[PDB]
């Protein structure tokens, strides 16, 4: 019935319903004032902003929970981590399409939230911090790890892009991502 003690923060429950909207209707689909009277008067978010700012800090949050997880799954050697990190990377892109989209979108538009900034470069701080501990083995050879790890990120944004446009002609995803892992590994590699 009104149940006054088993509900769900509104927060939580709208970033829920937000996220399933997107991924079925896209950025243009969302409306706070729908997802408020879908979720049957606080909206929680004070517009619908404060929303979309929400989801693509979410959406960077587990982007790096996903790459931290894959880091640990791997084998403790450099040419591994690499390997699943880009592994990681491309799934979460093709699971998260939609969700993909804000987040880049969110994060380099004029005046872009500070806690999505925030959370963007932490993404992209893990990945440069197994580079620089790939060069602290020698494993790989010396050079600037933030641009080593931008080549990395648009080669493997690049192959989920290719992948999301239907334009690997019939290549299985995980076979381009392999192949993209094992030259990158030996254009670097000591």
């Amino acid at each position: 019935a009104e149940q006054p003690y088993h509900h769900g923060s509104l927060r939580r429950v709208l970033l829920a319903r937000a996220e399933s909207t997107l991924e079925k209707d896209g950025v243009d689909g969302l409306s706070l004032r729908q997802l408020a009277r879908e979720a049957g008067p606080s909206k929680h978010f004070r517009d619908r902003q404060a929303l979309l700012d929400a989801l693509a800090e979410s959406g960077f949050l587990r982007l790096t929970a996903a790459l931290e997880r894959a880091v640990e799954e791997a084998e403790s050697h450099a040419r591994a981590r690499f390997a699943a990190l880009a592994g990681a990377y491309v799934s979460f892109a093709l699971a998260h399409r939609e969700l993909l989209a804000l987040m880049y979108g969110n994060k380099h538009a004029p005046g872009a939230a500070s806690q999505v900034v925030e959370a963007g470069h932490a993404s992209m701080d893990l990945t440069v911090r197994i580079v620089t501990e790939a060069q602290a083995a020698g494993d790989i050879g010396p050079g600037d790890a933030s641009r080593i790890a931008l080549v990395a990120f648009a080669t493997f944004h690049g192959i989920a892009t290719l992948a999301a446009g239907g334009m690997l002609d019939g290549a299985p995803v995980d076979e381009v991502v392999t192949a993209a892992s094992d030259t990158f590994w030996r254009g670097l590699a000591q």
